[PDB]
């Protein structure tokens, strides 16, 4: 059942519900089955980040969610389904998405920052691991979002950890602000989980200097 | 090359080695790609656990090695590599696996315990989610550790999370005691990983209540 | 200026305000100089609670406020300020005290538990030390709370580290439950603030023990 | 009972030992009540870092120790006894103070680094508040660290929390490099420590810059 289109972008609702008191969507961002984030035109990842951001605000203005979640799972170890280029919109009744969440999850080493837009990276994660938080202060700076949000994907599939393949965008509007946090997802290596012993560099100040690398230009 | 076997345990010299300054060993547990740790015989788990703690502590005594690492991965977010059902030993001529671990990662709440052995679950664990430590102090309570790996291997696979699929097993000589460290690895949720939204109980004493179910007999 | 009395119990409102856009309170517990929580008779201790929380959960109905704080420090290493015993009501009109602290600050380790009340040791604390979680369900259950908050703070003050002297005291309005989070307060050992190596035992176990001890009668 | 003495600085054998199998030693830093590392000339302040750290190493070189402590205590809130400017030596028969702690506790956002020395900000503090640590990676870069010290204790008792009076310094030999980490000593405020609500700002990002301020000349 659709609930909105804008060319190849699809918002559908979700065939096969698994959470009761919620209300389930699924947001088709292509046509196609070989492009996502890394691939789309600069005009695509505007339309594709104008239009889901539009129908969450608008969907948690009714009355009957606490909250609205927008997020996205891309990968085998994300925790998605459909093979196809997607996100999610999900309404809850009675849940408020923001309650376990707290300021200072947001906050970090900036990578980026002028007077419209933040890019850092979390000291002080939700799970503990790389968390790249983009901040933007007003609606207006939503096609600037959605280019860091794009470089920043660029990076996590080429360049962390020599390619991590997997990733999460989960958006927030917390403080007047929409925030894009972007997390990587991998396999954690045994020698680390169980003895802290890495393979790469686990140096925040490394991981700021070669994402830095992507908005030199 | 064959270092040391034992019935269908074989002790292999690792033919692909990609760590520098280390020695690299692969442990097979049965001449079947059916059999794993919650199908093994009494026997066959006390032979296994036996063959592999004497190798790993005698190798240890080898002065070109700082430490040696005992360890195992199962499942497909593991970290390991081959389907067979292994365990590996690795010298490491320059690192102390216990550097980066402190005591209070193997501390926590009880699910049993005696005089012998000591089984618990991380309030404190190295990555932040399920830690189960197996404590003996004495080399003689070896079969008690065993049994104790086995059934919490057991649960994992059958009842945390409804069948986890995955877990590690991690083994530290730490203060004069043999500790286990088994571990479950599965794909985090996503509304956890970016709202800690859980589905399951995140609640320590409800995994000690129905872990403790499996000692019942 | 007086807002409210019962008794030795006085509400007066905050004659040295420092934070802006918030109205602050303060609440004499008794006409003494020498009593507090863990001197207090049954039914002072009883009447104290009611009063407190009484016109804590009245003032946040007033929409002038977000939010209302409900707590109390004790010691010098609490942050408070008058040698009297006193607890304080903070009226805030653009914060919502529950957005930084998650449901999982307030879950752990139980102490005692049954259908009226909850008293566990957070496994998940706010700061990473020492907090006793103190959960009702239902309001009828006020002297129950009121018993237990008496019963920890005379537990920190006399066994927990041999005499701690320090205390604060967190109310929190939470999915419709009634929380008190009592928190000791002490100079951490420099031993432990850089190389964490403990005077006394850092085991949750051990603290659930000899807590458990206050509530054997 | 004299053990060392270069001017004012003298080392003397604690007469009140309080831990077993432990060799505890005072290091008076001054003849003066009223100095401290603050107000010391760059000479005297060179010749304490010069005194401290020597004996410290050399005391290890003793077969009798597993491992020697090195570390100060400054202000009431750090745990120390004499109102005199005094640093502690305490040689360890069975601990090894770095067991506890991790590489990644030293590593952090980057306010000062040269090829000689490198000044940063824990991002993974040890106990999850602020933490400078200054590493030297040649023992000929001891009047750099001295220097580095001299300002880092400066900046707390200035500018820091708008003067913080307390700290700590923690000296280790890890990884063949000589750490300090200074860390400032504060009773947190209890809408921090119950609602992590901050009265000042919590951005690493922001102490990064205000330290950096320090050493513009
Ligand atoms: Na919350
Ligand atoms: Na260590
Ligand atoms: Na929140
Ligand atoms: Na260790
Ligand atoms: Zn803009
Ligand atoms: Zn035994
Ligand atoms: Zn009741
Ligand atoms: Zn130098």
């Amino acid at each position: 059942d659709i609930l909105a289109t804008e060319g190849s972008i699809i918002w559908l609702k979700n065939k096969f519900p698994t959470l009761k008191d919620t209300f389930q969507t699924v947001l088709i961002e292509t046509d196609n089955c070989e492009d996502h984030i890394a691939t789309y035109t600069e005009e695509h990842m505007r339309s594709l980040i104008r239009f889901s951001i539009k129908h969450w605000l608008n969907l948690q203005k009714n009355e009957e969610f606490t909250s609205v979640i927008l997020y996205k799972n891309h990968g085998p170890f994300s925790g998605g389904s459909l093979h196809h280029a997607h996100m999610q919109i999900i309404g809850m009744k009675y849940v408020n998405y923001l309650d376990n969440v707290e300021q200072d999850n947001f906050q970090g080493v900036i990578v980026q920052k002028n007077e419209h837009i933040e890019l850092n990276i979390s000291d002080r994660p939700i799970i503990g691991f790389t968390e790249f938080n983009i901040i933007i202060e007003d609606i207006g700076c939503i096609d600037e979002l959605a280019n860091y949000i794009q470089q920043t994907v660029r990076y996590i599939l080429t360049d962390f950890h020599k390619g991590c393949s997997s990733y999460n965008l989960f958006f927030y509007y917390l403080n007047e602000k929409i925030i894009c946090k972007v997390v990587p997802r991998f396999v954690v290596s045994p020698l680390y989980v169980g003895y802290k012993i890495p393979q790469v560099s686990t140096k925040i100040e490394d991981v700021k200097i070669q994402l830095a690398a992507y908005f030199t230009k």
